C-alpha cells in the first residue's frame, strides 16, 4: 500500500515553516524547501523507513506532473493577473516574448550541442533549452510589489513569463514525445495540421467554452455556489478535453479561458472571484511546494552521484550563458519595437534582463525527463543543470533585483499617493488622540492602566536666472496640481482605472518636458483611435444559409460594443483632463506671483483646453448613437459611485453595520450589474426630446407644450454668425445639433448639443456678452424674447419658471466664487458643485427686503441687486461672496435690478 | 473503466438550474433533484447506454458515503453556525436533544416492530429509527432568515438538529454492526468500553488538535495560504485518525475541531474564515446534490417494484407518529427545562416541532442499508419509508412553516432597524435625486438619455383613563428610546454582540412589564454570576510529577481568561444600560407633557440608575485585577472602534481608495489581533499610579512632583463623612480606592476609584455643593486649596494647569447643555463629549474683554463669568448656551466671577 499522508503532511508544515521563516530576506522560500528535501533525501537513502514513507510521492508517474501539477500551475498564472492591460500591451507582448523564447531555446541548444561533452542530439538538445527557458512570474511580482516600483513592468514581466511558459510548454512536448518515443514518425503535412491543432483551435476551443459559461452565469443573480461551482466544472471539462486531444499542449485552452474569465466584471460577483482566486493560489502553491521537496530528494538521491567537477564548470558556463543571450535578445529587439511605435525604456530593458527567475515549470519537465529517461545519465544532467539554474536564480538574481532597483531609481513613490497616505494617517492619528483624552476622564474608565492604552495608539506608518526659477516652479507646480487634481477625479468616482492610468503615465512622461505641458497629440491618439476596421465592418454589414442570415445581426451588437470600448476610454480621458485643468486654474493665480509669467501660463493652459473640448465635440459628432450611450453609461456610473459614497459616509458615521452595509452594498452592485447589461447602440434622441429634456423645462407638461407650440427650428451652415456682441437679447437658444464657437469680451468656449445661449440676456434684459459664430451646420432651437416674457408671467407656481431659470444661472455664477474664494486642500469642482446644488435661493420680498446671518448655514451670495447693511454702512455689489463677519443684509427694491440671494443650509 | 464525468457534471448543471428555477417558491429545490434522478432511473432502466452512464455513481460502494459524505455534511452542519450562542444555549440544548432523540428513535423502533407487517427484530428497528430521527438545519435556517423573524429560534434549531444528527451517527453504526455483521460478539465491559472511547475521547482529541492547532496559527501574521493550508490539514489529520479509531462514529472529533476553530477572531482572519465556510459550503452542497440524484436513481429502480398499497399506508401513518411523538417529547420536557430557570415559550414549541425537516444523512444511512441489505427487500423498505418521509416533510412543513409563523406573530420587524433602513435608504434617494439635478446640468453629459438615467436611480426598498392613556404612551416610549438608544450604542462601538443582544433581548421581554421598565435583579443576573467553582479553584491554586509543577502555574492563565470572558460581558451590559438610561432621561423630558407622570418616570430610572451604579462599583471592588485588565481591553477596543469609523467616514469623502483602505483596515486588524493577545490579569496600579494618571497632571513631571511632596493619604471606615453642605472647600479629593456616596442638594451619585470630587470648589472658590457619605473603606489622596492655589500661581504654561482644570470642568458643565438643547434625531452623549474635545477656552483678556461671532463656529457655551450684548442690550448668565442670533458678546472684568468662555470649531 503506498505510504504519502505523512509526506504530503510533512510537506505542508514545512512549506509553513519555510515561508514565515524567510519572509524579510529577500532571499526566496523555496530554496529551504530545496534544502529540506536535499536533507530528507540524505536521510531516506541511509534509512529503510525514511525510504518507504518517501518513495511513493517522491517518485511518482510523469503523468502526475503533466496531468495534475503542470496545468494546475499555467492556469493559475494565467489567472492571477489583469486582463484589461495585458490586452493593451499584447501587441508587443506576443512577437517579443514568442521570439525571444525561440531565439534563446535555439542559441540554448546549440550551445548544448557543441560545448556540452556529453553527446546529444538536436532533438535533446533543443528539449534541454525548452527546458531552460521557462521563467517564474510570482517571484518577480512579488519582489517588485514589496519594494513599491512601478505596476505596468510588473503586468509586461507577467504577460512575458506566461507566454514564455506556454511556448516551452509545446516546444518541450513536441521534442519529447521523438526523443523518448521514436516509433511515432512525422510528414510535413502531419507537422502543419498538428501546429494548426495546437495554436489555433485549441485557444479557439477555451474561448468558446468561455463565452457559453459566461453567458449562461448572467442570466444568475445573488447565487455564489452556482456560480463557484459551474465555473470550476467548465474549467475541469475545458481542461478534460483540450487533454485528450492535445496531451500536454492543450493548457492553451484552460490559459485562454482563464484570462477570459479573469475579465468579468459584470457576469461573476467579486467575492465569487475573491474565492476562485484564492482557490487557485492554494492548489499552485501546494504543487510548488510538493515540486520543490520532491527535487530536492530526487537530486539528492539519484543526480549527485554521476557528476563530476566538469558539470559544475558547465553549470556556471550554462548560467552565464542564458543571461547573456536573453540580454543579447532584448537588446536586438528592443529597436524593433521601439519602430512599431510602441517602445520600451533602458532602465525597464536592464530590469526586464535580469528578472528571469526560473521556477517550478522547468523542474517539473527536468522529474519528467528524469522519470522517462531510466537508467540513463541524461535524466540525470538535466536534473542536475536544472536544479543547479533554479538555484542560481533565485539566490543572485532575486538579491540583485533591488539593489539594481534601488540604484537605477525607480522604487520612488508618487507625490499624491504619498500625500493622500499621508494626509490620512495623520488624520486617524489625531482621531485616535481626541478618543484618548475622551476616555482618560470618563466616570467609568477612571481605573484601568493607561501606558498599554498610550501604546496601542500607534499607526504602522506606511535677472533671467530668477525668471527661469520660477518658470521651473511653476511647471512644477503644474505637473503636482494635475497629478493630484487627476486623483480626486478617480477617487470621486469619474475617471475610469484605464483613464487614470494613462492620464498619470502621461503626466509622468511629460513632467521632464519643456517646450510644452501636456501635449494634446497623446490624448488625440487616446480617443482618435476608432474609424478602425470594425467600424467599416458595421458599415459593410448596414449596408448588407439561414444561420448566415441569422448571425448577421448578432455581429452588429458585437461591433458596438468594440466600438463602445474605446468610446468609453477616449471619453474618459478627455474629461478628466478637461476638469483637471479647470481645477489647476483657479489655484494657480493664488500661488504663482509672477504677471507675465501666469498670462503665458493662463494662455497656454486655455488654448489646449480650447483644442481638447473642440476635438471632443467633433468626436461626438462623428459617432452619435455610440457617443449618447456612453453618455448615459457615465451618468448612471456616477448615481452609483454616489450612492456607493453615500453608504460609506453613513457608516463613517456610526449609523449603520457591515450586515446592512453588505445589505446595502448588495443591491448597488445588483443594480450595477443590469447597467452593464444595458444596449450600447442608443440611437440619437428627436429634437422635440431634447426639448423635452431640459432643466428648467421638466415636470411640467403645459411648459413644454407651451414652448413646443411656439418654437423654431433654424439651420446654420459653415461660418455663419448668429449674434454678434453689444446685440439686444432677442431670445434663447438650444443647440440641438452640431458645434458652435461662442468667443468675445475676451474668453472663448464651444458649445455643442443641449446647451442653451443666452438664458442671462433674457432673464435680467441684458445686451449679448460675446459672438456666437459657425463650426459646422447647427440646427438650434429659438425662442424669442417677448415669448419668454409671456411664459415667465404665465406659470406661477411653487417651483415657478422664473425661480428656475434663476437658480441654474446662480449656481453658474456661484460655482467660480465659491471654488476660488475657498480653495483649501480638498474643494474640488464636483464637490462645490454638490454643495451648492444643497442650497436654495432666498426671496426677499417675504423677509421685507431684510436678511440675518446665522451659524448653521454656510455660504451666502449675492448674485442679483445689490446689498446693504447700516451696521458699518456696508455695501457690496453683486456678484460676490458675502462676507463671514457681515450679519445683516438690507435691500432696496429697484425695477432694474431686483435682489436675488442664494444661500445654503448645513445638514 | 467505470464512467463518472456525465453524472457528475449533470448534477452540477441540474442542481444550478433546479436552484435557479425554485428560488421563489417556498418548496425547496430539492424534490426538484429527486424528481429529475428518478425520470433519469426511468430512462436508465429502459436504455442500457445511460445505464452504463448512470451505474458508476448511481450504485456506489457504502464506505463512500460512510467515509466521505457524512463526515463533510456533518462538519459544515458543525462550521455554519455561530458558536458562542451554542455555548450559551448549549446546558439546554444538551439535555434536550438527547433525551429527545432517544425517546423519539425508541417509540419508531417500537411502532416499526409492532404496527408494521415486516418480522423486523429490534435491531432493525432501532435502526429504522435512528434513521429517521435525523433532522435538517439548513433549509430551515434558511426558511427563518427569508421571513426574517427572531435568530434565536434558529440557532436553539441548529444546535438541536446537530446533536440530532450526531447520535443519529452514532445509533445507527452501532446497530448497523449488530445487524449486518453478526459475527462481533458484544459484552458489558466491550460497551461500556466502546462508549468511553466515542463520547468522551473522540472530542477530548478533537478538542487537542484544535487546540494544538489555534496555538501554531497565532505564531503567523498575514499569511491567508498559511493558516488556510493548516486549518485543512488539521481538519484532515483529525477526520482520518478519529475514522481509522472509530468508524463512522469518529465524527464527534471533526464536529468538536470545527465549533472551536469557528469561534477564532484572532488566530484567524475574517478573509480566512469566510474563504473555509465557502470551501466547506461548496463541498456540502456537491455532496448533497449528488446524494439527492442517486436517491431517486435507486428508489425508481429498486425500491418501487417491491412496494404494495399496504407500504403507502405505513408511509403516511408513520408521517403522522414522527410529528406527533415529538410534539409529545417536546410537551414534556418543556417543564422540565423550564424549572431549571432557561425554558422556552409556547409558540416557540409550537413552531420548532414543525420545523423537524428531513434531508440528506438519513437518505445517506438508507442507501448504505440499501447497499448492505443486498438481495434482502429491508434495504428496499428503509429506501423507500425514507425517501418518503424526505418528500413529505419537505412539501408540507416547509410549506406550512412560514403560514404558522405569520399566524403566530414573530415575522414582525422590530423598530429601531426598520428605522435605520428606513433613514439610511431615503437618505440614499436625496443624494441620489441631487447628483441627477447635479448631472442634468452638466456641460458635457447634456446630450444622454435620462428616461434611462431616472429608471435606473431607485432603490430595492428593503379623568384617570386619560391618565392611563398617557402613561401607556409613557411606557411606549422608553421601550422605542431605549432600544434605539442600545442600537446606536452598539454601532458606534461600546456594546458588544453578546452584551447587545442581551440588551435588546431583555428590552423585549419587558416590553410587556407593567411594574417596572427595566429590572435590575435581571442584569445582575447577568453580571454576577462568577461566584462559581473557578473562583475558589483559583484560590486554591494560589494558596497552593516536575510536568504537574510546571503545569500548575497554566491553569492560572486559564481560569483567569474563563473569569475576564464573564466579567467583560458583565461590565458591557450595565454600561450600556447606564447610558440609555441617561440618553432617554435627557430626551424623554421634552417629549412628556404630564408634570407628575415625569416626576414619577424620572424617579424610577435615577433609582434604577443608582441600584446598577452601585452594583457595578462593588462588583468592581470584589475583583480588582481582572477589572482593571477589562477595562484596558475596553479603552482600546474604543479607540480601534474610532480609528476604523475614521478611515470609514474617509472613505465616504471621496479622499482615499478601497485599495489604501484594506492597507490600512489591515494594520487595524493587526493591533486588534496583538491587543487580543495582551495578559488578562493586570494587577491593580499603586495609588501614586493614579495620582500621576489624572487628566490634567499629565505631560508635566514637575506637577506631579509638587502634588506628590505634599499630598495626603486619607483612610475612612464604613459610616464616616467627609464633606458636608455648606462647608467651605477645604480642598481636593481623589478617591483612589473604594466606594463613596456624593449626595445633595436634592441629586445623587456613586462614585468609585479615579473619580475627583471638589475640583469646582477649589478653581472657583464656593462652599461645597452636596454631603458625601461613606459606603466601604476607602483611601483618598486630599491635597489643600492652599497648596492648589500655590500651584495654580506657580506654573503659567501654555497648557497651564488653570487652563487644563478649567478645560475639564467646561466640558462637564457643557455636556447636558448641548446635549439637551439640540438633542435631534443621532445626537448621543458620546457624539456630544467627541464633539466638545474639538473645542477650547477662548481667551478674552487678549481679546479686550469682547467677543465676536463666526459663521463657521458650531457651539458657543458661557460657563464663567456675566456675557453682555450691546446690540439689543442681551444679557445672559452662566452656565448657558449662547444663542444663536446673538454676534456680539462682550464681558466685564470683575474678580468674583472672571469671563471664561468655551467655544467649538470645526474641520
Ligand atoms: C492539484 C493539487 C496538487 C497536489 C495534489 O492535489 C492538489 O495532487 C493530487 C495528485 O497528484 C495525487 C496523487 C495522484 C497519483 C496517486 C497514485 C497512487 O498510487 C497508485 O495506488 C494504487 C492503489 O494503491 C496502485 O498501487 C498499488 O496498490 C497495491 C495495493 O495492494 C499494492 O500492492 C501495490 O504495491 C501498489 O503499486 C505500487 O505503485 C507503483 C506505482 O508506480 C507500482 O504500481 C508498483 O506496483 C507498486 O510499487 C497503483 O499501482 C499506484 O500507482 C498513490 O497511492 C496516490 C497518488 C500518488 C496521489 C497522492 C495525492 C496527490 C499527490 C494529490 C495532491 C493533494
Ligand atoms: C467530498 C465532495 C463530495 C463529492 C466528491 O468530492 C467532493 O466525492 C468524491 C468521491 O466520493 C469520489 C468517488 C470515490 C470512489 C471512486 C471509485 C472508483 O471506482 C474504482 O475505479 C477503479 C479504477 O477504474 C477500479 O475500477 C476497475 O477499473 C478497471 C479498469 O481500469 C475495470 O476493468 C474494472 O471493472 C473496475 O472494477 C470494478 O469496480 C466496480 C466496483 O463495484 C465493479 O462492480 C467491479 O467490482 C469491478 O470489476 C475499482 O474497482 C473501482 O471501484 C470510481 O471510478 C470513481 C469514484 C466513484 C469517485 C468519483 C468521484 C467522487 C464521487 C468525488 C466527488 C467529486
Ligand atoms: C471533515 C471531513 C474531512 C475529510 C473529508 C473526507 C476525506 C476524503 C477521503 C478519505 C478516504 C476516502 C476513502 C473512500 C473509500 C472508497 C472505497 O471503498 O474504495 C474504492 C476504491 O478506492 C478508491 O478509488 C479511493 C479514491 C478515493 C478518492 C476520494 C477523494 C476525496 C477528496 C476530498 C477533497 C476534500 C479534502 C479537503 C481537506 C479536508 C472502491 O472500492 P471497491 O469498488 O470495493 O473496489
Amino acid at each position: 500500500a503506498p505510504k504519502v499522508i505523512v509526506f504530503i503532511s510533512g510537506s505542508c508544515l514545512f512549506g509553513a515553516i519555510s515561508r514565515s521563516l524567510f519572509k524579510k530576506l529577500p532571499i526566496p522560500y523555496t530554496v529551504v524547501l530545496l534544502i529540506l528535501g536535499a536533507i530528507l533525501g540524505v536521510v531516506a537513502s541511509n534509512v529503510p523507513l525514511v525510504e518507504e514513507h518517501t518513495r511513493d510521492v517522491a517518485h511518482m508517474d510523469p503523468h502526475v506532473l503533466l496531468q495534475i501539477f503542470l496545468p494546475v500551475l499555467i492556469f493559475e498564472s494565467a489567472f492571477a493577473m489583469d486582463v484589461h492591460t495585458f490586452m493593451r500591451s499584447f501587441s508587443q507582448v506576443c512577437i517579443l516574448a514568442l521570439f525571444g523564447l525561440v531565439v534563446a531555446s535555439v542559441l540554448t541548444a546549440v550551445l548544448a550541442m557543441n560545448l556540452f561533452n556529453y553527446n546529444w542530439n538536436f532533438s535533446e538538445a533543443m528539449m534541454f533549452g525548452a527546458i531552460m527557458s521557462a521563467t517564474d512570474p510570482v517571484a518577480v511580482v512579488a519582489l517588485l510589489k514589496d519594494l513599491g516600483a512601478s505596476k505596468q513592468l510588473g503586468t509586461i514581466i507577467e504577460g512575458e513569463s506566461l507566454l514564455n511558459d506556454g511556448c516551452a510548454i509545446v516546444i518541450f512536448n513536441v521534442f519529447m514525445k521523438m526523443v523518448f518515443f521514436p516509433q511515432l514518425t512525422s510528414t510535413v503535412g502531419q507537422n502543419v495540421l498538428y501546429f494548426l491543432q495546437v495554436a489555433v483551435a485549441g485557444p479557439l476551443w477555451g474561448y468558446a467554452v468561455a463565452k457559453v459559461t459566461v453567458f449562461f452565469l448572467s442570466h444568475i443573480f445573488n447565487d455564489a455556489l452556482v456560480e463557484i461551482t459551474i465555473t470550476l466544472a467548465a474549467t475541469y471539462l475545458t481542461y478534460y478535453i483540450g487533454d485528450i486531444w492535445l496531451e500536454v499542449s492543450g493548457v492553451l485552452a484552460v490559459v485562454v479561458l482563464g484570462l477570459i474569465v479573469n475579465a468579468e466584471k459584470t457576469s461573476i460577483s467579486p467575492e465569487v472571484e475573491v474565492f476562485l482566486h484564492r482557490f487557485w493560489e492554494m492548489l499552485a502553491y501546494l504543487a510548488n511546494t510538493l515540486i520543490f521537496m520532491m527535487v530536492g530528494v530526487v537530486v539528492t538521491q539519484k543526480a549527485l552521484v554521476a557528476v563530476d567537477k566538469m558539470d559544475w564548470f558547465y553549470l556556471i558556463i550554462l548560467y552565464l550563458a542564458i543571461t547573456i543571450i536573453a540580454g543579447m535578445v532584448i537588446s536586438l529587439f528592443s529597436p524593433i519595437l521601439s519602430r512599431i511605435g510602441y517602445g520600451l525604456t533602458w532602465r525597464n530593458a536592464v530590469i526586464m534582463t535580469w528578472g528571469g527567475l526560473r521556477g517550478a515549470v522547468g523542474l517539473a519537465l527536468a522529474l519528467v525527463v528524469e522519470n522517462l529517461a531510466g537508467n540513463d545519465v541524461i535524466g540525470s544532467k538535466f536534473l542536475f543543470h536544472t536544479a543547479g539554474i533554479v538555484v542560481l536564480t533565485l539566490v543572485i538574481n532575486a538579491t540583485t533585483i533591488q539593489t539594481l532597483l534601488r540604484i537605477l531609481g525607480m522604487s520612488d513613490i508618487s507625490i499624491p499617493k504619498r500625500l493622500a497616505m499621508a494626509g490620512a494617517v495623520r488624520r486617524i492619528h489625531e482621531g485616535q488622540n481626541r478618543t484618548l483624552n475622551m476616555l482618560k476622564s470618563d466616570r467609568f474608565l477612571a481605573d484601568a492602566d493607561w501606558d498599554i492604552a498610550t501604546a496601542a495608539c500607534e499607526i504602522s506608518d506606511p535677472s533671467p536666472r530668477e525668471f527661469a526659477d520660477m518658470m521651473e516652479e511653476a511647471r512644477l507646480r503644474m505637473l503636482k496640481a494635475e497629478k493630484i487634481s487627476y486623483w480626486k477625479q478617480f477617487e470621486h468616482g469619474m475617471l475610469a482605472r484605464e483613464a487614470l492610468r494613462l492620464l498619470v503615465q502621461h503626466a509622468e512622461v511629460a513632467a521632464d518636458e519643456k517646450d510644452q505641458f501636456i501635449l494634446v497629440d497623446d490624448l488625440k491618439k487616446s480617443w482618435q483611435i476608432k474609424g478602425i476596421y470594425p467600424w467599416l465592418k458595421r458599415k459593410l454589414e448596414d449596408l448588407i444559409l439561414r444561420l448566415t442570415k441569422a448571425l448577421i445581426p448578432k455581429l452588429i451588437l458585437v461591433v458596438n460594443g468594440k466600438i463602445n470600448n474605446q468610446l468609453s476610454l477616449g471619453y474618459d480621458v478627455g474629461k478628466g483632463y478637461i476638469i483637471g485643468e479647470e481645477e489647476v486654474g483657479k489655484i494657480i493665480d493664488r500661488m504663482v506671483d509672477n504677471k507675465k509669467i501666469l498670462r503665458e501660463l493662463k494662455h497656454i493652459s486655455e488654448t489646449g483646453r480650447l483644442q481638447v473640448v473642440k476635438e471632443l465635440g467633433l468626436l461626438q459628432r462623428e459617432h452619435p448613437g455610440i457617443a449618447v450611450s456612453v453618455k448615459t453609461r457615465q451618468a448612471i456610473r456616477t448615481i452609483l459611485n454616489h450612492s456607493r459614497e453615500t453608504i460609506h459616509e453613513l457608516q463613517g458615521a456610526g449609523l449603520l453595520d457591515e450586515m446592512e452595509a453588505h445589505k446595502l452594498e448588495l443591491t448597488v452592485e445588483i443594480k450595477m450589474k443590469r447597467l452593464m447589461n444595458a444596449p450600447s447602440s442608443i440611437p440619437p434622441p428627436p429634437p422635440e426630446n431634447l426639448l423635452k429634456n431640459v432643466s428648467w423645462l421638466a415636470g411640467d407638461m403645459k411648459l413644454i407644450d407651451f414652448i413646443k407650440a411656439r418654437a423654431s427650428l433654424l439651420h446654420f451652415d459653415y461660418g455663419e454668425v448668429i449674434v454678434r456682441e453689444g446685440d439686444e437679447s432677442d431670445g434663447l437658444f438650444l443647440i440641438v445639433s452640431g458645434l458652435v464657437k461662442l468667443y468675445g469680451k475676451v474668453f472663448e468656449d464651444y458649445l455643442t448639443v443641449g446647451n442653451v445661449i443666452g438664458e442671462m440676456g433674457v432673464l435680467t434684459k441684458k445686451p449679448r456678452n460675446a459672438t456666437v459664430t459657425c463650426e459646422t451646420t447647427v440646427q438650434v432651437y429659438f425662442i424669442t424674447a417677448e415669448d419668454m416674457n409671456i411664459a415667465i408671467d404665465t406659470f406661477t407656481l411653487y417651483p415657478s419658471l422664473e425661480y428656475r431659470l434663476w437658480r441654474v444661472v446662480a449656481i453658474r455664477i456661484a460655482t467660480p466664487l465659491i471654488m476660488e474664494q475657498m480653495a483649501f486642500q480638498g474643494w474640488t469642482q464636483e464637490k462645490v458643485k454638490l454643495h451648492l446644488e444643497r442650497g436654495y435661493l432666498v426671496d426677499l420680498a417675504e423677509s421685507h427686503f431684510q436678511f440675518n446671518i446665522d451659524a448653521t448655514l454656510e455660504d451666502v451670495i449675492l448674485i442679483n441687486g445689490t446689498a446693504y447693511n447700516a451696521h458699518t454702512r456696508e455695501e457690496i455689489r453683486s456678484p460676490c461672496l458675502i462676507s463671514r463677519t457681515v450679519h445683516k443684509l438690507t435691500f432696496q427694491y429697484t425695477a432694474t435690478e431686483e435682489p436675488r440671494l442664494f444661500v445654503v443650509r448645513n445638514a
